[PDB]
């Protein structure tokens, strides 16, 4: 068992995902948590999208990088399509990458789909790694 902590541009997308196929997939294999460089609120239609596969998110919201502690993730994923690089502790795991996937907010489901199942494939290679 090792633990997975994914950072968005605001929380509200992607890392909420990440957290839904990782917290499903990866149950007792490892353990989970979703965050963002700022702090927002859950967009409602990643819920509708994680549904679809009939995995929960909704007891997640946003919540920032500067409360959380990198030292302890064993592996930190960005996911903010482009514009950061995490300075800090946040780049010093055990792994580190970062997942330029496409923007959803106001788009359309499709799209919702279209990121959804890049964010499950990256976390279900990540955990056969590091289970």
């Amino acid at each position: 068992m090792k633990k997975v902590m994914f950072v968005c541009k605001r929380n509200s997308c992607r890392s909420q995902m990440a957290e839904g196929f990782a917290k499903t997939l990866g149950a007792g294999k490892i353990a989970v948590t979703s965050c963002g460089l700022e702090s927002s609120r859950v967009h409602p239609t990643a819920i509708a999208m994680m549904e679809e596969v009939g995995i929960d998110i909704s007891g997640q919201t946003s919540d920032p990088i500067e409360n959380f502690n990198a030292d302890d993730y064993d592996v930190v994923i960005s996911l903010c399509g482009c514009g950061v690089n995490l300075p800090p502790e946040w780049v010093t795991q055990e792994i580190f990458e970062d997942w330029q996937l496409e923007d959803p907010d106001g788009q359309s489901l499709e799209v919702f789909r279209t990121v959804r199942g890049q964010v499950k494939e990256r976390v279900e290679n990540l955990i056969a790694k590091i289970s």
